[PDB]
């Protein structure tokens, strides 16, 4: 019920399965997110993330595709931690499907409650868009971490990075977006990982240039490429519970410090040191509460390395793992000396509703994605930075599973995007209808005090009402799936955050719903910037006509 | 700030303040929230429940209410937390507000993080209905409370309580409804209260019969009254945590004992014995963490007299205010050893959908509620338990504020009702629009494993995810508003839940609205109980063609 041995990809071109558009949509983009191009372990329907996943087990998954293919353009699937469990009719300018994943009562909102619950098939964790289905592999999250490293080489470098390095470790789904975030943004990178499968899996899909084989033969290459101008990221094997603290030791000073292994689930993401995957896999059934003991314990020696690196001046902060909490759980009780990445360098974006906006060509076809990409260039014809982008997309990013595009814009221009690809789906231009979304990290979706609200200037990290509304609004106005998970990022209790995703089928009820939502979407974040008090959100505000009453 | 003395009850009549009736009834009900005849502190803006309030503060309600009056029939009005935050273009069969209240991210779930929030402007405790406007004073949980005491006497005594006598503590706007619903059930009630203006509110209410003067005199009446079977309700002024041990010790035996005072928020609702109200108020300020200690400490002796009633083959009950949790915090670690009114009484009510539905005319024309009355029983003519209830209700149950009904019905007789109270309004027949509401103590919108999900057959307890699910449904489906709030009932940390409220305004729009809200509401609530394993649950789910795909 949780394993099976098949393939499973997005179905292609214009035949339709469903009803409509509206619900092959749904349809295509979960199998999307279990294609063996895209997720982690689709076999056991894990996407990223630890144990993201895309339904709470193989009945579930069959009998969510046999729903959405029955359903009529007036009901509404309601999907509970990965399980469909009712249709209900509503109207077609409503979502087709709602979900709702790991949500716990908040006492007994934490792992050990989730796995008591899992083992009697009562939870799925959805990670952010595992369980809502708009996962597009690596790229997803590249841009983000490509902006974050630009902007801290803004702050500490003069912008650019050439000559410089990151140090990080995590070459998983997401962390596999680090080594090739780095070296857009003009860096060398040394990224361990503890899996050889996973760096393969960066490799073949162009994610990491190449692999060390130890950690002499790594620093060799770093002192070479750094010297030399040269943008390249490297793998390295091995554990960063000892890789970290032995680089201390010897004096090894990076230009910036980060991480991004699966710290927010001791239980699943993160080898202890001195283990095997293999041992960590196997004690895992046999012993959790041992193993999430000694996983912690790791990111306790992980994080202070981390922090003997900032005491040397190195540029270090969380890249959104919950990393720093684990270890002050186990001793180290200033762990928080070093700062969230979004506190530190993204939240101006935030002020303005950029975010990780993303589309999928539901085609298949490749040159539907570089149909938009021109569009956006000719739409935002003053924007070199983000025509570089797309540039530099179209160079080194390759396609995982469906054709997609990571394309950071905010308030404003969402949805002048979204209502210019719905015309290109009209016109024929596009092969087939697009899906618009976007990660759960969002200005309006996410509250998380250790990574998006992080050192509110207003003290209001912990308030989660925000996201909340940005379901309930999402709804009101006619996304078409519409997401509220738990846990998300920085795992069980820390993290409440909403999703959403569009589809763009050329149709004008798409386009009133489109103009609705995607002005909603990163309106509510900017509204709840403005709400904390940031001027460059009120600011904003006020340049867009947002309406607040306060 | 938090204080203003003035008096506000809602507009009566047929004239609009603001744009439509969907506009014009939201404003009405938060006003209504706040009449001095519905509302427990209404000039601190406070309606129930320890600090449940109707908006964050006055420059809030002011906000409100200017915003509501000038919404338009396709903008959402945002509220969160008490603060009207954002307008945002949706469409006319969309919620017209949006309402999240009190959320926080789970691990900062907690009073100690609320009040730090609340220092700073930035918190406002909704409870269910005080910040989501659709209280009615203390009739909103008087036909739950009386079906507790109904369900509890069939268990125990053979179903009349004549005779008997309940034991309880708080007087309060919900706590206040104990007297009364015991003397329909058929008891006698002893129901101590420490603060002489609530016995007052009950007594000008008509919730409760007589003061007594002491204990020895408060007995007197019991052992008189009993004798001759007559259920009258008595009122005693003095301390739960001080009296009940004194009763234990005198070795008197009450036929059943519950309590409900406000235990779930220690530092505003609880107070410590021998101290006074004015006492507690004051030093809440200077030293809440001294306050809290006290308070839990004397939660810890009252409930350890409820456990010693129970071994003394008393039946016993928590009646869903947390007192079981705090007393656990405080050393009594077999605080769970008495169970919740949910799973011990009520849950099979829910199992069908059944709960606090309600109505309220908002002309304010006790013969609109009379004329509702009449056509429920043209439309449910076969059910002699509810007939007699809308005649207990006629007759003992004063309305406060607004004219309005409890009712508990359940999935299929919702939408009945509502459809033809629209039809109704569109004949004239009633005088203006009627709202239909219920608490969010109901089947599908509530998580709270120490009361409405406590003990749940397949350990589900904890999952919130139905809550969430039961909102955006609502949403979807055309609620008029929609609500999601934390830590009802319960306090922070200890649940999830939803609200809902829908305008019948006779039109064929509201119709279309009606008909689907109203089954898909309490339809939830079937389906959160069928998931569960419930057989009566998945029998009304058949019976009433549910759509539940697993
Ligand atoms: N900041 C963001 O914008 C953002 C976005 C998405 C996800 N995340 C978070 O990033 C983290 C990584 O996500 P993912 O999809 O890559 O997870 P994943 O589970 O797919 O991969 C985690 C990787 O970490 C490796 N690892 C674990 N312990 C290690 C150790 N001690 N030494 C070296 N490698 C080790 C594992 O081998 C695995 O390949 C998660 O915590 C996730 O929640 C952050
Ligand atoms: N079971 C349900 O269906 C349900 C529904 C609504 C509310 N509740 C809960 O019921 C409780 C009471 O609600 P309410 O609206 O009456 O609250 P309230 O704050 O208006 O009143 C609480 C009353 O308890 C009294 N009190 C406090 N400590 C006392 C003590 N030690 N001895 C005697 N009296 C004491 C106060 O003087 C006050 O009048 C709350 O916990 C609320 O959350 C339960």
């Amino acid at each position: 019920n949780n394993y099976r041995d098949v393939e499973i990809r997005a179905p292609r071109g214009n035949k339709l399965t469903a009803k409509s558009w509206l619900t092959e949509a749904p349809l295509r983009m979960l199998m999307n997110n279990l294609d063996p191009q895209v997720a982690e372990n689709p076999k056991e329907l894990v996407v990223y993330g630890g144990i993201g996943r895309a339904a709470r087990n193989w009945e579930c998954y069959d009998k969510i595709v046999e729903t959405l293919t029955r359903l009529e353009d007036d009901e509404t699937l309601l999907v509970q931690s990965g399980k469909p469990v009712g249709v209900f009719k509503t109207h077609s300018n409503a979502p087709r499907v709602l979900i709702a994943n790991s949500n716990l009562v908040p006492h007994w909102a934490n792992w050990e409650h989730f796995n008591e619950l899992d083992a009697k098939g009562l939870a799925m964790y959805g990670q952010m868009t595992a369980g809502s289905w708009i996962y597009i592999g690596s790229q997803g999250i590249v841009q983000g971490t490509y902006e974050t490293f630009v902007e801290a080489g803004r702050q500490h470098y003069g912008g650019s990075l050439k000559g410089k390095w990151v140090l990080t470790a995590g070459l998983g789904g997401m962390g596999g977006a680090q080594p090739l975030a780095a070296t857009l943004a003009g860096a060398c990178s040394l990224n361990i990982e503890s899996q050889q499968s996973r760096i393969d899996f960066r490799l073949e899909t162009r994610y990491v240039d190449e692999q060390a084989t130890d950690l002499d033969d790594a620093l060799v290459r770093i002192a070479k490429y750094t010297a030399e101008g040269k943008a390249i990221s490297i793998a390295l094997h091995g554990n960063a519970a000892e890789i970290l603290p032995e680089l201390v030791k010897r004096g090894v000073r990076p230009d910036m410090v980060t991480d991004q292994t699966s710290a927010h689930d001791p239980l699943n993401g993160y080898l202890p040191a001195g283990w095997t995957w293999e041992q960590y896999r196997d004690r895992a059934q046999t012993e959790p509460a041992a193993v999430v003991k000694a996983a912690k314990q790791s990111m306790a020696v992980h994080v202070q390395a981390m922090l003997d690196f900032q005491k040397q001046g190195v540029p270090t902060f969380d890249y959104g793992n919950n990393i720093r909490q684990m270890a002050k759980e186990e001793g180290v009780a200033n762990a928080f000396d070093f700062p969230g990445f979004v506190p530190a360098y993204i939240r101006p974006l935030f002020c303005r509703g950029v975010g990780p906006f993303r589309w999928a060509a539901l085609s298949g076809e490749a040159e539907d994605i570089y149909k938009t990409d021109a569009k956006v260039k000719e739409l935002i014809p003053d924007d070199a930075h983000l025509h570089r982008w797309l540039d530099m997309a179209r160079e080194r990013i390759s396609f995982q599973g469906l054709p997609a595009r990571i394309c950071w814009v905010g308030l404003g221009l969402r949805a002048k995007l979204g209502l210019a690809f719905n015309e290109m789906v009209r016109s024929g231009e596009l092969s087939a209808p697009v899906v618009i979304g976007r990660d759960h990290l969002d200005s309006g979706s996410v509250s998380s005090p250790n990574r998006e609200t992080e050192a509110m200037r207003d003290g209001s990290d912990a308030v989660s009402d925000w996201p909340l509304l940005n379901a309930l609004l999402n709804t009101a106005g006619g996304a078409t799936w519409v997401s509220l998970h738990h846990g998300g990022g920085v795992g069980m209790g820390f993290s409440q955050h909403s999703g959403m995703v569009i589809v763009c089928d050329g149709t004008d009820e798409a386009a009133e719903r489109i103009a609705r939502v995607l002005t909603n979407d990163p309106g509510t974040g900017v509204m709840r910037h403005a709400d904390a008090g940031y001027d460059i959100a009120i600011d904003c505000a006020k340049e867009q006509g947002l309406d607040l009453p306060m």
